[PDB]
């Protein structure tokens, strides 16, 4: 909510033009496209009690084929102390039940990663 | 809002990702993202004394900045008995005063013609 107003005031100042899902079918929390690129923030998450991540299958499948759609790249987004990490979505774990887990090997990308990324497909587009 | 919901549906069952904007610097009503095409729409409009639909300046330019931003393609809604009509915002007239005009000669889009204008785009992409 406070860090959902950060993300979208940061990627608004990076020129990006960003809507916040409302409040059936799961739409990504936040919606930030800029020049044909579209990428979807999912900011919701559960944790287990060691702290492993992970979405559950119908919230995962729902933002998954929002995604899949709407031809967006989709990130978990991960609150760490002062932090946000982005996690591409195709980087967590589907289970055998069908949800998604982020293992602790995983790599986060920051929003400047994220934003460079962009850059780099808006490039390879004119390309 | 009923026509908002119809329109979303239509689009839903058409294999796009939509979004309506939540209730600023302001954003289309409707957010429809379809591998890659991004179309936005405006609905909310007033009509001028020839009963002709309009947008003011101030909300067209901020639809106009978030279409420029996101690289989407922005339509103005218009209702007509029994039928919706999608006018290309770039067809609109910008008055003295800034606001833009739907003129009586711009038959507008069908969401058929819209859905084969994006299906048309997708295709021109993978070519």
């Amino acid at each position: 909510s406070a860090v959902e107003r950060n993300i979208v005031s940061r990627l608004r100042d990076k020129g990006f033009a960003v809507v916040r899902a409302p409040a059936k079918d799961p739409i990504p929390d936040i919606i930030a496209l800029k020049n044909g690129v579209i990428i979807l923030i999912e900011m919701k998450s559960r944790k287990d009690i060691e702290g492993k991540i992970y979405v559950r299958r119908e919230q995962a499948e729902g933002i998954i084929e929002f995604a899949r759609k709407s031809g967006g790249s989709l990130f978990l987004g991960v609150k760490k102390p002062g932090v946000l990490k982005f996690i591409p979505f195709e980087k967590l774990r589907r289970t055998e039940t069908g949800n998604y887990v982020a293992d602790s090997e995983i790599e986060g990308l920051d929003l400047e990663d994220l934003v460079r990324l962009v850059e780099a497909k808006i490039s390879r587009t004119l390309d």
